[PDB]
């Protein structure tokens, strides 16, 4: 009784436009629906910054969230399942996705290293809150964690800013 | 205050910086003082995951600790900086670099949006411990030549020692 999304293939391709042919994580993701959580599942099959470590980094626990989080922020705006997003189209998602959505805050903690090459992850909107000080932009508050099949766990917070909204 | 700085070492940052890909090397510079501290400049001149967002991103702000990070840590070994080490050489180093050295906890907090074509930085070493591994804590910043900032802090362990 819960509302779900499969994966939306085509919004999937268009969000992972900007990122490098080679970088493209982030491979299902199932939204449930007012703030709203992706479920996904991510593999890197080598890094693109640095030779292989063995381990999921941190920075592409990074990587793997912006995406998740663009992919969830798209979503909610084309099935209207965010809250403070509800004058949104997916044109104004488009233009402001790379300039206007911030990170202000970004925390990752690892319980146990996690297997790049299969990993689950999951994240929710906790809040989300408009400011339009006299003379304009949106805070939100998230969660996410990271785990493979084996016992690799990770998890952590971002605080990000809708600018120009 | 009084214990001479070491001026960037060219020759083992460019070996600290062999793992990343040549487009990705975006630790410049590095000064070494024991207080160990290391101050830094870096630049990127294009994103190496995306395209341009036009502020340095929190993905960059981690890529450029961890190359801070390293270039501190085998400058430190190489000089005897960092008590925990004593007993590392550089070839130690140059095998647990990529396996052996993990990051437990990292923050990063953007009170301004940085400059990704210009800017510095700076990490402490604030403790280092033996644990039943090695654990250290650690702070850094970055800024840049205009209102730029961000900072946060990191927790590293480095096993199999
Ligand atoms: C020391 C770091 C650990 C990590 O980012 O999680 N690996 C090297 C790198 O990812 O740049
Ligand atoms: C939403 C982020 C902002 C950031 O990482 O700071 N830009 C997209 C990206 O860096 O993947």
């Amino acid at each position: 009784t819960t509302a779900q999304h499969p994966t939306d293939e085509d919004l999937l391709a268009r969000v992972l436009v900007p990122y490098k042919d080679h970088c493209k994580y982030l491979r299902s993701a199932v939204v449930t629906e007012g703030r709203a959580v992706a479920r996904c599942e991510f593999a890197i099959p080598e890094s693109c910054y640095i030779d292989d470590t063995g381990h999921l980094n941190s920075v592409e626990v990074n990587i793997c969230y912006n995406q998740m989080m663009y992919y969830l922020v798209a979503k909610s705006v084309k099935e209207g399942l965010l809250a403070g997003f509800e004058s949104w189209t997916l044109d104004d998602f488009w233009k402001h996705q790379l300039p206007d959505i911030l990170i202000a805050r970004f925390a990752s903690n690892f319980r146990r290293p996690v297997n790049p090459r299969a990993f689950s992850g999951e994240m929710e909107f906790q809040s989300v809150t408009r400011r339009a000080p006299a003379g304009p932009f949106l805070h939100a508050e998230t969660a996410y964690r990271y785990w493979d099949a084996d016992s690799g766990r990770c998890d952590g917070e971002a605080v990000l800013a809708f600018v120009n909204i």
